[PDB]
């Protein structure tokens, strides 16, 4: 807990007591600090039948929900079964992650 990450790795680990409400709160929160274009970006740098494209996509689609609408994002996540959310969380965490490390 406390901090962007802290939660969400607490969230996907299922420790600290986080509440679906609050990681879908720091969600919104990274996917802000998230760019699309350097995204799109790692993508591109993926032979054709990675695995990783797909997955790069769907965080993708996050970031565009989320800078329409930032409450209804975090309203749109929260209704997502939790097994569901966390495949979510943990997809973009591992993008932020190597984003943060080749900057």
């Amino acid at each position: 807990a406390l901090g962007v990450v802290g939660v969400l790795e607490s969230y996907i680990g299922s420790i600290n007591n986080i509440t679906k409400q609050s990681a879908c709160v720091a969600m919104s929160k990274l996917l802000t600090e998230l760019n699309s274009d350097d995204i799109k970006k790692l993508r591109d740098n993926e032979e054709l039948n990675s695995p990783k494209i797909r997955v790069y996509n769907t965080v993708i689609s996050y970031i565009e929900s989320n800078r329409k609408n930032n409450k209804q994002t975090i309203h749109l996540l929260k209704r997502l079964p939790a097994d569901v959310l966390k495949k979510t969380i943990k997809n973009t965490l591992d993008i932020h992650k190597s984003i943060t490390i080749n900057n």
